């Protein structure tokens, strides 16, 4: 015989095992060529040490630079990736003006959203400053993920394509919310969407946006109609 | 009811799945101190550009050149752990005269050997030059984790510890055996030591050996009696 919800788990984590293997694989590539470039313009450059003007220094500095920035940026996600996974991802909470977070992150997704003729708004409730305790690197992530994921689920056939933050307190706490008139998301899916790697039909999604929420003592959750679009809530306490 | 094997393999899965995790967590850790030193030697560096000295360089260069040696060995670590773990891993053979393919990686294990008082020895029952058609850098690879282990598990009541090469030619390919009277390995163990983060109780171990003598279409297995030592063998095709 068997245990049916055994096997299911199995095969479960036998696939969620085979997207792990190709994220992994996928950012050991993308590591390669900051560390080639990194390189290049420094084994190069000691090596003719005694035939170098210094103008073969400032813009070639300026690469290795981005280029570090860059390679930094891929430790992140392989570091946040390994982080999840590990459940041992970190918050540093302190006092922040959710307001001007919210329009630095709007301000980010600007062109990627303009790219896709989807307007961004930001409403609030309440008087700004919007003082929060939390942790201005995450929630900011947070909220690009939102952000990101209203502009690219947005509906093609709507004429006025956008995505609001929404900034309010409620039951002690602050309650933020991204509405999007998007392509929505079917029963089925509201819980599922926020699992790893999870898609109705690198970065780490819903999945990590859960998880940094949850660090601050909230809840993330979706209300959706299919053809309509979506709110995310995000209920976070204000207090510390 | 349920499936025993099935439960064992899900069990099994899992805490494989925890070693990997892991192996990830401490190489992304590892990859941070480098991208800190190479970032350090240069942010600092482009910002303090107009009263900047050109002594501050050339020790400093080799900073950024030791520090990115270290980033991209462990960069190669997790790539290698990655192919491991897709079977991509490749080979790229050519003529290499075995000979100095072994003297080469016993003069590189011999301060480790010295360390713990192990004598390492060469023996070719065939003249030197031995060629054959391999991946001189895999190979190489492959020989160091062979002599490695030798020191490692060698007997510590033993007066005469040592690993000793012997190179030789069979079935119309080459014979390496890799021979240590050390500790042993009960039978019980004689092939799961070949897998993943098994032991009998960063690198990959036996798992990568076997696989880069697999993929020379070769074999790779031991012959061992606890309290007494070890051979192990690998036979490869030599033509090609
Ligand atoms: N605003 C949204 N509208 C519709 N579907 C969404 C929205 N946000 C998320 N989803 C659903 O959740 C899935 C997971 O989202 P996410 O983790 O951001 O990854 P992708 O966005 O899939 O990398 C998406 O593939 C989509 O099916
Ligand atoms: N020469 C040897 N003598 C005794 N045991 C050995 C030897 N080589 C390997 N082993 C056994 O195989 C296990 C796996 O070896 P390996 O993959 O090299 O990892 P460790 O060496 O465990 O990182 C060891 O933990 C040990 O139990």
């Amino acid at each position: 015989m068997e245990n049916v919800t055994e096997s299911k788990e199995l095969e479960r984590l036998k696939r969620i095992d085979r997207m792990k293997t190709e994220f992994i694989a996928n950012i050991s590539h993308e590591l390669r060529t900051p560390l080639t470039a990194i390189k290049a313009y420094a084994e190069t450059i000691y090596n003719s040490l005694g035939e170098l003007d210094l103008s073969t220094l400032k813009e070639f500095l300026e690469v290795i630079i981005d280029q570090s920035n860059h390679l930094e940026n891929l430790l992140n996600e392989l570091l946040d990736f390994s982080r999840l996974e590990r459940k041992s991802l970190q918050i540093n909470r302190e006092k922040v003006d959710l307001c001007d977070l919210v329009e630095s992150a709007v301000n980010a997704i600007k062109e990627f959203a303009s790219s896709h003729n989807v307007n961004v708004l930001f409403e609030s409730n309440v008087p700004c400053p919007v003082e929060a305790y939390i942790d201005p690197t995450r929630i900011r992530q947070v909220l690009l993920n939102l952000l990101n994921n209203g502009v690219k689920y947005s509906k093609k056939d709507a004429p006025d394509k956008y995505v609001k933050v929404i900034l309010d307190e409620k039951d002690g706490g602050v309650l933020i919310i991204v509405e999007d008139n998007g392509i929505g998301i079917p029963d089925h899916a509201k819980d599922r969407i926020f699992e790893q790697f999870y898609r109705v039909d690198t970065g780490l999604g819903l999945a990590i946006t859960k998880e940094i929420v949850e660090l601050h003592g909230g809840r993330i959750w979706v209300e959706s109609e299919v053809g309509k679009g979506s709110r995310f809530f995000v209920w976070i306490p204000k207090d510390r």
